[PDB]
């Protein structure tokens, strides 16, 4: 396969065919980052450092910018950062290690190699935290 | 694509084609602001300093002008002040941080 990008104007060559047609490039506010595997071992340039990648390896792209995908890379997984407000909190858990713990503060995109985790309650618990919100005001009953 | 704006007459050559029609430029005041999405890395100099713009960047637009949108330029949405009288207040969250 070839990846051809850019304001460019071509025959399709006898043989030649696209893929699925002509697409659009992604592009990607801060508010927002791509979840994208590798197929092959690669290397990528963007910047003056140089990443590399083996076989299997999942990546996180982020920030202003626009992305073509390579032919060695899989696209798996558009994320989105959520907006946090200070004393509020999600609890991520990084699958690889498999700690669970809670951040909370600033907004957060989750990484490379997080998911999100349920926190369960004990039975009643729940009841508690919605129904009773004051027990100084509603302690009547 | 090409932007032409002002008193301008012309034909539309063969292979030449408008992307709408004819369009009104915006035109706002102190109380209106547009808020408007690069889609490429662009420069625009309309003062005297140059602001610089990367490929996703959202940024607000206003004051007493008339705008018109370029073709790198998406315009996401017009935004109007808010009236608050002194000892009135709204509720904002700048959701970069989340405060």
């Amino acid at each position: 396969k070839r990846v051809v990008k850019g304001e460019k104007s071509f025959f399709l060559q006898p043989g030649e065919q696209l893929e699925q047609g002509i697409q659009d490039v992604y592009v990607l506010s801060e508010q927002q980052g791509l979840l994208l595997r590798a197929l092959q071992p690669l290397e990528e340039g963007e910047d003056e450092e140089k990443v590399s990648h083996q076989a299997g390896d999942h990546w996180l792209i982020r920030g202003p910018l626009e992305y073509v995908p390579s032919a060695k890379v899989e696209v798996v997984e558009e994320r989105q950062a959520i907006p946090l407000d200070e004393n509020e909190g999600i609890y991520v858990q990084d699958v690889k290690t498999g700690k669970v713990r809670a951040v909370i503060g600033s907004t957060y995109m989750l990484t490379q190699d997080e998911v999100l985790w349920e926190k369960e309650l004990p039975p009643g618990v729940e009841e508690l935290l919605n129904k009773g919100q004051d027990p100084l005001a509603d302690r009547g009953e």
